[PDB]
């Protein structure tokens, strides 16, 4: 009797995940935004008061769309007019208030259109950057002193970084890093001169005569891709009219013998930097250690205290080299490696001393060092009973390894199973986010005890709504595929019975190191297609998976579109097996990976899919962008992997989709995985006679979430899928 | 007659059209290829030989494209290497052949990449476009001369068109034209400096890493078009010391005031030149007549027997000015011209007099001239039976307007009812070609006493064939609507049976001066709706539609969009009233033109239409090229036509297409009908939450043309109309 949970529930968003966003600004204080006042609260007794009045700007004449404020605390910065790039990347202007008065201060204002800022860590002193250059303000009010001028659209990049680098090396636009007293800023710059353009046309609104011509730096897979230089500044010697010194450090001779990335920046001390970089060829990478020289005001980086990562196995890091965290006296770090069995865990390194200590281990892997203090090491693995994908909360004592205690398994075992966590400064609490599989639940923490303080948000609210309609239930479990362990999750529909036969859809991504199987909740479209289509809804986590370690992460090394293209039939096929799936009716979907991936299934002949929907997929390696490509596949020359580059295409299968329903869909100013792609694709199809369905969204990029493109793609799919199941 | 015409059978031809392509060579012979042997026949006798053995060029060593024989049967140009761009337009590679000996020239060759090559009317010389310059070559062995310096790619053209130019004022790639005696060689020169391009992506095959950017000077409605510059050489006069001495002509003064085209050219003796202009605003053209002086070495065009033709209900001639045929001494020429009730007939004009005195007149009109000789005009017109969609040729005894000769009307008045002629020289003799509605039959004729000498093809084996299929039969009628007839056709499935119902296709052009009822015999797609799929489908020649005078031709002078698309609509209501259709199951769908009808049908909210396909729409008339748009629209600003250009775009109309099932397909590289203009539509639909099919089609044009694409959309196409209308 109660309703089901419509496409348009999904697509309104209905039913409402609250949330309990926070921002740690002190080892006992965070701030919070409540009916939209900035709050602060007191971790120890929850007292709160009011930072920022929910009152302040309304007549400031612009709608703020983010807030920064000075660490110690004198000021705040006010983003508005944002204008987004890509993921990462966005232009905005700023304002500045001024806190100990109720005045936005008026002059040497931060210009319109500006590339990135940033406040020191302590104090106030800003770095911003603009028209590709950098710019440091020692004070609010005062003029700025010009750190770079050789800035140049899409050509020399200061400080910030370039297409490539936003999306696979650093996730972020930034390219800045202070010292922890602000004294010293560092920067990278990257030079695109002769790195190639993709061009693609974007129509705008109706009124535009003409359509523009979008042109990109993108070095697409074994192009001349960017490089990169890296300098430091004293931000505390600077000159009103004389040019800022700035001093750079030259990556090592192991690096410049090619081409290479700057892979990590990490401020140790206040004297010394970690520059970690990495081979073209990405088996090899070097943590550089370098000090500030008292006498010479130059950096030296000893050689002999490098510190050397390989692989014979793959590549280096999950996505990227991982990140060190540095014990308070620059001395020593602990950073995750592969261990001898292949299994990411921690390792302690000491400074001018070789091989390092491993301090975690076993059949499982942890997924990241979120604080250090000098009694205790916290970190979130997925040890718990023994699956992949949960997580939870640990903490080792470093006076003995073997003494860890698990700080969240237990505290509400059936309801969270999938944690992360959000440290105070010098980490005197902590707040838990658990994410499922139950709903999210918001907690903070003590850590000399490890105390439950409160409870910050619990969704109840989501509860009593959720209580009136016939939600869909999940199943985590796992199959054997030739002596090996593979998860899985199915979501099944409401009042599941298993002496009846459920329509099939094979949700997927698998790509490298992915996991589509885990205990998070989530309100989506498979929420809605089991629900009211009584659809189950099934996703597998196959070779080339991450977090159990590399014989199953690797084994896909150099040979995209392989052992996890055939690992998703297998899977399927297993699932057939099940006597509740009907064998006529499944198919298969995904986006990105998972639209190459699904596209190569039904290209494969197996037989076993019905139809399926390929969103904004890879269908060429060539196609891709170089950093991402080549950590997997190496290099598409003879010399190299050439052979697999084009024995892994989608257009090369062809004749096969003739077996198969096959929608495909990609939006037009997709700058990432470029249309392109899916253009070769229908045009491979063409040459050969096959009929299929195809949607190209104007102007969408890769995640095609404008509003309605969003509600569009989803009614659009909802339609074909219902179709290929005959289901009214 | 048991087996149906098939979808594969229009596919893949396999029931052809036989031809007869002749080229006349004097008054008495003509040219003619059977296989791949070129033969020379007698027009008076019949008898017939081989002029170029099929086997002459095996050594060759490259692929013959096409040839051109001298005039004076010397030499032959063999065209290779062709590379087609636009719709007239493309390069190859000549060489010239030497009859009388068997030698191919080995000196002073054509060039690679050449654009367009033209022997003289009369011997043997020779003038070729190469890099966007005119070079003359006296003998085919002799260096050529340079006649231009100033050709720049993309931006001067000398003796060759521009985009628009050739697209929309001369359908060719040609703007030369040599003088009868070959003394002289005319040529015209655009500049396209300002022209803004329109740039988009072209793919091509799958190696290339990087899409290409095409960038092409296309005058959007009402954007800087290109200008033009009229130059006339003496080509006797040459030498290789001097340069080469271009004499320009101006256009009149009425013309220089603002924006003008050049529309015509065409000599009327071996002195004398005749050129039509047109304002930009096309309601005003004028003929100018132009003398070589002897002596001064100059052309003067005297501003007295300047000609004006200017329309008051809408624009000048059907697509352009009509072209003059000038009698033998060029003191007197005959041209089509709207008369004082609305309908075109042919004028006779003198060159120093006032006014012009029309010689035909009657409510129909004369389609073409087709020949002029010392006694008699010959033309086409659609007079017979009263019928718009026919056609016949026509003698007028010039010595007495009144002797009008109908010389096809009754040669086989079932069989033909649409001729074509091509005369011959001196017009002794002529082919008629008959188009329908029976099977084509191609004729030879002595003018002398117009008797039939030879039938040339007459089908008989497509007869034979098509007696063992059960082909669909052709209903050409009309309806009336105010006190005005409008005819439509119907293509009726083979059994027809007017007491059961049948669902209709509305198959729509239905732009300016289009006629899409007509007696023509044609095998198409269409041809497969009714023999197999038992599908009526249905065209309608309303307002706009020509042949039928001006008042219905202009009713839809700068108001595109509105009539035309309101006319189809009612048609389709008329065609319900007759009992044989079921009004549940009506579609509508279109190309070009056809596109934006449909599309503004399919959303006028008028309940008529179920489901319609929308190919290489125009969605915007902003968006189309300047000399069309501004022919029917005048121009897109407020002053004069902007809020009509507004009020008659598809995007509008997106909220109504909930309402119906609707496909829309685009090229992705029509460089004539940008895929914006369906780029733009996709995205109004989706703005507002309507559902609909798509589908692009990389790297096709306007024609969507390439075997594959051409077999994938109709196939992609039935598909839709069949599950449209409940058929398997
Ligand atoms: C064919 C399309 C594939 C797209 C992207 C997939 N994402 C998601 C996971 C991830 C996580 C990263 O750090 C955690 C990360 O750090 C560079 C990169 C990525 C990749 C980057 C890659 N751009
Ligand atoms: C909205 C798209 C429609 C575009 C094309 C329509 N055709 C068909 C009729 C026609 C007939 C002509 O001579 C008879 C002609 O001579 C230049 C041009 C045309 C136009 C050219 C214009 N390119
Ligand atoms: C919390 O309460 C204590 C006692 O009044 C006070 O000192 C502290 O400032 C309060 N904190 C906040 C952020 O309101
Ligand atoms: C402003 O803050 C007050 C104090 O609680 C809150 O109740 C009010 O709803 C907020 N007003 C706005 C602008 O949202
Ligand atoms: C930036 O923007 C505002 C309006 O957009 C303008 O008035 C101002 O002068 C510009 N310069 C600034 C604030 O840096
Ligand atoms: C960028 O590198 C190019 C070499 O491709 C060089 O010409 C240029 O000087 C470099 N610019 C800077 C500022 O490093
Ligand atoms: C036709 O016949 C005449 C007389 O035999 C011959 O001279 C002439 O060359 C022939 N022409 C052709 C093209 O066969
Ligand atoms: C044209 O190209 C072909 C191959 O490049 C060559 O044989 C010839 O010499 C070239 N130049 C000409 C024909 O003018
Ligand atoms: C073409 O037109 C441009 C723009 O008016 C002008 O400056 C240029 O000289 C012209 N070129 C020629 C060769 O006519
Ligand atoms: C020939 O004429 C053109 C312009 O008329 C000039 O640019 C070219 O250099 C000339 N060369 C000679 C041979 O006089």
């Amino acid at each position: 009797s109660r309703k089901t949970y419509t496409l348009t529930d999904y697509l309104k968003n209905t039913y409402r995940l609250k949330l309990y966003s926070l921002r740690w600004i002190s080892d006992h204080e965070y701030l919070y935004k409540q009916e939209n006042n900035i709050l602060v609260f007191n971790a120890e007794y929850g007292n709160s008061s009011v930072f920022l009045e929910n009152s302040t700007f309304d007549e400031f004449g612009h709608s703020i769309n983010d807030y920064s404020i000075s660490p110690d605390g004198q000021f705040i910065l006010l983003e508005y007019n944002y204008v987004k790039q890509w993921r990462h990347s966005y232009t905005a202007s700023y304002d500045i208030y001024d806190l100990n008065k109720r005045q936005l201060i008026t002059e040497e204002r931060i210009p319109n259109n500006t590339q990135w800022v940033t406040w020191s860590p302590v104090g106030h002193k800003l770095a911003y950057v603009w028209n590709n250059d950098i710019y440091v303000k020692i004070e609010p009010n005062l003029p700025s002193y010009r750190i770079t001028w050789t800035g140049k659209e899409d050509i020399i990049y200061n400080g910030i970084t370039d297409w490539v680098y936003e999306e696979e090396v650093f996730s972020a636009y930034s390219a800045l890093w202070w010292s922890p007293n602000g004294t010293f800023l560092a920067y990278a710059q990257f030079n695109d001169t002769e790195v190639p353009l993709i061009e693609y046309s974007f129509y705008s609104d109706e009124s535009l005569q003409y359509p523009k011509t979008v042109r990109v730096p993108y070095p697409k897979a074994g192009a001349v891709n960017p490089t990169v230089k890296f300098f430091v500044v004293n931000t505390d010697s600077l000159s009103s009219v004389t040019n800022a010194t700035s001093i750079q450090i030259t990556a090592p001779a192991s690096m410049l013998i090619g081409d290479h990335y700057l892979c990590d920046v990490t401020w140790a001390t206040q004297e010394r930097i970690s520059l970690q970089w990495l081979r073209r060829i990405q088996n090899y990478s070097v943590m550089d250690i370098c000090d500030y020289d008292e006498s010479s005001g130059r950096w030296n980086c000893l050689v002999a205290r490098q510190h050397i990562e390989m692989s014979t196995t793959g590549w280096v890091g999950r996505f990227r080299p991982s990140e060190p965290h540095f014990t308070l006296d620059g001395n020593s770090f602990y950073k995750i490696i592969s261990n001898e069995e292949g299994y990411r865990h921690i390792c302690y390194f000491q400074i001018d001393k070789k091989d390092c200590t491993f301090i975690t281990k076993g059949t499982w892997e942890v997924i990241g060092i979120e604080a250090l203090t000098s009694d205790y090491l916290y970190y979130i693995s997925n040890e718990y009973k023994g699956m992949p994908g949960g997580r939870n909360l640990y903490k080792i004592q470093l006076s003995d390894y073997t003494k860890v205690t698990c700080l969240s398994c237990e505290l509400n075992p059936e309801r969270c199973q999938y944690y992360s966590v959000s440290f105070s400064k010098e980490a005197k609490y902590y707040q838990l986010r658990c994410s499922g599989p139950g709903l999210p639940l918001y907690t903070l923490h003590s850590s000399v005890n490890d105390k439950g303080l409160r409870v910050l948000e619990d969704n109840s609210a989501l509860d009593k709504m959720l209580q009136n309609v016939q939600m869909p239930s999940k199943k985590l479990d796992f199959i054997i595929l030739n002596e090996t362990k593979f998860w899985y999750q199915m979501i099944l529909p409401p009042h599941f019975d298993k002496s009846k036969k459920y329509p099939l859809l094979l949700d997927v991504y698998a790509g490298p190191c992915s996991q589509k199987a885990d205990t998070v909740f989530r309100l989506n479209w498979a929420t809605y297609l089991a629900s009211t289509e009584n659809i189950i809804v099934a996703s597998f986590d196959g070779r080339g998976s991450g977090y159990q370690g590399d014989k199953i992460m690797h084994a896909i090394n150099r040979r995209l579109g392989t052992f996890e293209v055939e690992d998703q039939i297998e899977a399927a096929r297993q699932f057939s097996k099940m006597g509740f799936v009907d064998n006529k009716r499944i198919a298969i979907w995904g986006w990105s990976y998972g639209g190459y991936v699904t596209s190569m299934v039904l290209g494969s002949g197996s037989g076993v899919f019905k139809c399926g929907i390929a969103v904004a997929p890879v269908s060429r390696w060539e196609y891709y962008d170089s950093v991402y490509t080549e950590r997997y596949m190496g290099l598409p020359t003879p010399e190299d992997n050439l052979d697999h580059y084009r024995n892994s295409t989608v257009m090369s299968r062809a004749e096969n989709f003739k077996q198969v329903e096959y929608l495909l869909i990609h939006g037009t100013a997709d700058d990432n995985v470029h249309f392109q792609q899916s253009a070769q694709i229908s045009k491979a199809l063409v040459d050969v006679g096959v009929d299929f369905q195809a949607m190209w969204y104007t102007d969408e990029d890769h995640g095609i979430a404008s509003s309605t493109a969003h509600q569009h793609i989803y009614t659009h799919m909802s339609h074909f899928i219902k179709q290929c199941f005959s289901l009214p």
